[PDB]
C-alpha cells in the first residue's frame, strides 16, 4: 500500500507476508463465497494498482475465474477511456497497472487532488469480483424449501444465504404446510423475529 | 477505524488482518453466544459505519441472524430520521449506517468538531440487534434450569446464571434440589453465592 | 487501554486482538488457578475501566465465579462511596466500575493531573474478587495434603505448595511420610527446601 | 531489505522472520506452482541482492530447479558484463548477483544517488529464471487440453486457463481455441453465440 | 520492560502478550530442562523486577521448583543486604526482588545516572536458582550413560552431553567394546569430530 | 541484535520471540540439514556474540553436533588470539569473558570492529562441518535407477553435492544407460536445462 517516509515524500510501503498470506488463504478456504469479497476490500485497503494485481497473480486456481475477471477489468478500463479522452492525465490501462510505474501510482494517488487510482480499481475489480460470486452460485433461491423435519431457523439460514448469493413473501411460500399455516396466521408484515418466535 | 496522519488531517486507518480475521473466528466458533458481543464491540473499537459493515461481512453464515439484524438497523436509522429532520450537512438514519454516506463523509462527522461519532452511533444499534439474536437463539428459558438429583450446586449455579445471562437470586434457591434446598433455606435470607456455594459442597 | 496522540490529548488506545485472544484462551485452559490472576492483571495493563469490563464480558462460562465477582464490585463501590462523599466532576463508585461513565470521563480522570487512577482501583477490586474466587475453587485443604507411602517427596512438595498459593514450612515437615520424616528431623531446625528435597531422594 | 536509521545513513534492515518463514512455507506446498513467482517478488520487496540469495539459500529441495536458476544468473550476468565495460565503483554482473560484492556496496548502489536498483536488477533476473523453471515443469501441453464428455465448462476452463498460465509462465488465437478443445454439445451452443463473445457469456450459455 | 515516553521520562513498558505466552508455553512443554534458562533470560530481556515476577507468577505448576526458587532470591537478598548496608534512596535487597518496591522506584534505579540495574541483578539471582532447580531435576548422572552394545556412538554423545549439561576422556570410558578398542588407537588429545568419523 | 536509541547511545535491541522461535522450530524440524544454516544467519542478523550464544542455548537436542561447535569456536578463538596479540581477544569475541556493554562498544565503535559478524563466521564454519558430517550419502553413490526419472536423480544428485566443474561431467557418468546415451549426444558444454528436457 502508501506511506509517507520520514524524508517526506510519500513511497510505496511493502504489502505485507500477513496480508498476503491472509488472502491467499481465504481464497483456498471459502473459494467466491459472497464473505470473500468484503475481506478482499479489507486486506487490499490503501493498496496501489500493482499491489491489487499482487493480490490476484497469488491466487492460485479458480483460472476460469480471474479470467472472467480480466474481462470485467477490460470492459470498465474502456469505458474509462470513453469518458476521460486525452487530452500526466491516467487512462484506464494506467489504472489497471499495465501501462504505468508504481511512481506513477504512487503519484496520482498522493497528488493534490487526489486521483485515487487504487480505489477506482478495486471498484473494477470487486464489480467483476460481484459477476464471479453469482455465477458459482450453486442453488437457485427457487429451490430453496423447508424440509418436512427440518427447523425453521435452518431452513432462513439457508435461504438468506442463497439470496445474498444471487423476496420475504417467497421465504413464506417455501416453508413447509406445518410453519406456512403458522406464518399466515400472523398476517401481512410480520418481521422475521416473529416469524422465527412462531415457528420454534 | 480512525487516524490522524503526519500530514495533520484525520483519515481512515486500514482495518488490520489480526482484528478482521479476530471477529470471523469468533464468530465460527461461538456463533452468536452472550460473549460474541463484548468482543464484537471491542474489535471493533475506533470503527467507521464503513468498518462496521466490513466485519458484518465477513461473517460468511448465521443469514437469518444477520437478517434480523438488518431490520433492526433499518428500525433504528428511521427512528433517528423521526427525530432528527434534514433542514458539512446534518447526517440522516442511513448516512449513520453507512448505506447513503462516503467514508471522507464519517470520518468528517466522527473527526467533527464538535464530533457527531456516528461510528459509536451505529455500534449501538447493531449491538441491540445482536441482542435480540442473542436473547432468541438462548435454547433453554430460567424457569426450566433445574438442579440435578446428583448434579453438584456449583454446576447448577453455572447453568442458572448462564441461562440468565443469554435471555431472581430467591428462584435459584427454588430450584435448587431438596437436599441442598434445606441447606440453602437454612443460611436464611439475604445469603451471598459465596456462602451459598460453601455450604452445598 | 490509554495513549496520547500526536495532537496533545489524551485518548484511549483499542484493546488489542492479541491481548483480547489471549484473556479468553488462558480463562478456557486454566479456569480461576492461581496463576491466571498475574497473567489478568499483566494483560489488562494500563487498561481504562471500560476495557477491564470488556475483558471480563468476553469470558464465556463460569458465571457463578463471574457473578461473585460483580458482588465484590458492588460492595467495593460501596465503601468507596462511603469515603468519598459527593460534594470535571468527583469520581463515585459507580463510576470507578464503569457503569455510570464515559470513556472520555475515565480517560479524563486517569490521564488528569493530578491522576485519579480509576482503572488501576477497579483492577484492585476486580483482583480482590478474583482471589476470592481463586480461593473457592480451591479444592483441598492444606491440613489433608499428606506424603503418600511409595510418593516421593518432590511429587508431595509440589502438592504441598499448590495447594498453599490456592488457599507452615513446619507442617511441610509434619504431613511428609514417616521414612522422609525421619530423615528431615535429623537435618536440624531452619533447613532449606533445597537441603530438605535433596535429603529425600 | 533496507531503511533509513535515526543516523541518517541508509542500512541493512534485517529481513524478518514471518518473511523468512512465509517463502519457505509457500515453496515447501506450492513447490514451483505459477503463483508461486508473484508471491516470490513480493515477499522478496526491497531485498538487497544478499537478502535475495538468503531467500533462495533457506529453499530445502528442488535443487534441480535451483541450479537451473543458478544457470540463468550466469547467463544474465554475463549479458550485464557484455553491455556495461568496466572503465564508488561501476556494478558489474557478479556485483549484482551477490557473489562479488559486500551488504554495504549493495546498500551504496541501491541507496546512491543517482539510484543503480542491483536489488531490483537480480530479482528481474531470479524471476526470469523462475519462469524457465514454472514453464519446464508444467505437466500438460494447451494443446492436450480437451473438455470431458460429462465435464462440467466451468472445470475445462479452469484446467484450461491454468495451463495457459504455466506455458506462457504468468505472461500473456487462444481464445478461438477455447471453444474448439470444448465437448460436441458445449462446443454447438458456444458457436451458436457467434464471435467475439465474452467468457462470461460463455460460461452462462453452457451451464 | 523499559520505555522513553514522548514526554521524555522512562516509563514502563507493559510486558508483550507474545512474550508473557511464550514464557508460559516453553514451562509448559520443556518444565525445567536445561535450554528453558536461556530462553527465560531473552523473553525477560530489559524487564524490571516486577515483570520478572509477573513472569515467574505466570507459571502454574512447580510449585516445588518455584519455592525452591524463591529460597534462593530470599538467600541473594540477605547477601546483597550484607554487601550493601543503608546509611532516590539506596536500593536493598527486597527492593530488587520487588516485594518492597514500587514500579517508579525500579524504573528510578535503573534509568538513573547512574544506572543500579535492579532487573539484570535480580535476574542473575533467579537465574542462579534456576540452575539449581535444573541440576536436581536432572534425572540421570553421567557415570549412568553408557553406550549401548548396537548404539551408535553420535546417539551416546548427543545423551552423555545432555546429561552432562543438566549436571572428556570418561566420554571414552563408558564407550561399547567396539568403538571403545577404535577411539583408544585414535590416541590422547582426539577431538570429537576425529573420535565421532571413527566410529561411524 | 543492536539499535541507537532516542538518547543517541547504541543499546541491546532485546532479540524477539518470533526469532527465538523460528530458530527453535528450524532446528526441530530440520535438524542440520544444509538450509538451516542460511536461516540460521538470516535469524541471527545484526547479533551481538551474546545473542549467537542465545541462540545457540535455545537449542535442546543434538549435544554432539553442539559439542562439535564449541571445539570449533575453540579453535577459531585461538587462532584469532595469535594473528591479534581495549582490544578484542579471541575468548571476548565468543562472548565467553566480555560484556554485553564491551561487544556494543566495538560493533558500533567508530572504526567498527564487528565482533558480531566474526564470531557468526565461526559459528557457521562449525555448522557447515556438523552438516557435512551428519550427511548421509556420497557423490558417488547416487546413482540414476532403471525406472527413475532423470528430474528426481539431479535432485537427488545436487542435494548430495549441497551436503557435501569435474562434478557436471560426473551428472553424466552416474546417469542411466537410456539417458545417458541421449546425453552424450548433445555433446560438450551442455546446460542442465537442455540435459533435462533431453530426458522427460
Ligand atoms: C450480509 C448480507 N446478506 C444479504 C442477503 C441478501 C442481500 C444482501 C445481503 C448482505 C450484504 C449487506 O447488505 N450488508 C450490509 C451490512 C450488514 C451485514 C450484515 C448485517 C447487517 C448489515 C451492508 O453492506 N450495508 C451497506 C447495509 C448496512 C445496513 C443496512 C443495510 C445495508
Ligand atoms: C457477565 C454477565 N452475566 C450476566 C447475568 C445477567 C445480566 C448481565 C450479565 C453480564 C454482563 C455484565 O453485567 N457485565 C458487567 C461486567 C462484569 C462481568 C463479569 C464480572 C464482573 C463484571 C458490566 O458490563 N458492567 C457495566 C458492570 C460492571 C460491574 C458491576 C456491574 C456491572
Ligand atoms: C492469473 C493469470 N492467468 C494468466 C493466463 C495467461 C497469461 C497470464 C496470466 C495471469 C497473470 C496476469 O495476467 N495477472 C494480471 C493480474 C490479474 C490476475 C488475475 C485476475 C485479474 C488480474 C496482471 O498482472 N496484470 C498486470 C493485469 C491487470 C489487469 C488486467 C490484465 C492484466
Ligand atoms: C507463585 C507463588 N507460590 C506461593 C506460595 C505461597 C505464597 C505465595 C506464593 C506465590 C506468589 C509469590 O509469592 N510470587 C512472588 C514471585 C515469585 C514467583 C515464583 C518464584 C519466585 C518468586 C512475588 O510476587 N514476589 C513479590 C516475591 C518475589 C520474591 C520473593 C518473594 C516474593
Ligand atoms: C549448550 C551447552 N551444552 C553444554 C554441555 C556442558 C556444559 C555446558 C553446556 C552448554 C552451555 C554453553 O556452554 N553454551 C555456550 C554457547 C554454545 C552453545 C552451543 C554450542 C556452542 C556454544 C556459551 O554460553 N558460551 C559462553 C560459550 C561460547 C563459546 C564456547 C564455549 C562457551
Ligand atoms: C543452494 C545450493 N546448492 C548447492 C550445491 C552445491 C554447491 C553450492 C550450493 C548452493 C549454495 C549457493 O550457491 N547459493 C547461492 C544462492 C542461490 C541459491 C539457489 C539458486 C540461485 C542462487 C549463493 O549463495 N550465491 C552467492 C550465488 C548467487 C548466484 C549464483 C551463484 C551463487
Ligand atoms: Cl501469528
Amino acid at each position: 500500500p502508501i506511506v509517507q517516509n520520514l524524508q517526506g515524500q510519500m513511497v510505496h510501503q511493502c504489502i505485507s507476508p500477513r496480508t498476503l498470506n491472509a488472502w491467499v488463504k481465504v481464497v483456498e478456504e471459502k473459494a467466491f463465497s459472497p464473505e470473500v469479497i468484503p475481506m478482499f476490500s479489507a486486506l487490499s485497503c490503501g493498496a496501489t494498482p500493482q499491489d491489487l494485481n499482487t493480490m490476484l497473480n497469488t491466487v492460485g486456481g479458480h483460472q476460469a475465474a480471474m479470467q472472467m475477471l480480466k474481462e470485467t477489468i477490460n470492459e470498465e478500463a474502456a469505458e474509462w477511456d470513453r469518458l476521460h479522452p486525452v487530452h500526466r492525465e491516467p487512462r484506464g490501462s494506467d489504472i489497471a497497472g499495465t501501462t504505468s510505474t508504481l511512481q506513477e501510482q504512487i503519484g496520482w494517488m498522493t497528488h493534490n487532488p487526489p486521483i485515487p487510482v487504487g480505489e477506482i480499481y478495486k471498484r473494477w475489480i470487486i464489480l467483476g469480483l460481484n459477476k464471479i460470486v453469482r455465477m458459482y452460485s450453486p442453488t437457485s433461491i427457487l429451490d430453496i424449501r423447508q424440509g418436512p423435519k427440518e427447523p425453521f431457523r435452518d431452513y432462513v439460514d439457508r435461504f438468506y444465504k442463497t439470496l445474498r448469493a444471487e423476496t420475504e413473501t417467497l421465504l413464506v411460500q417455501n416453508a413447509n404446510p406445518d410453519c406456512k399455516t403458522i406464518l399466515k396466521a400472523l398476517g401481512p408484515g410480520a418481521t422475521l423475529e416473529e416469524m422465527m418466535t412462531a415457528c420454534q
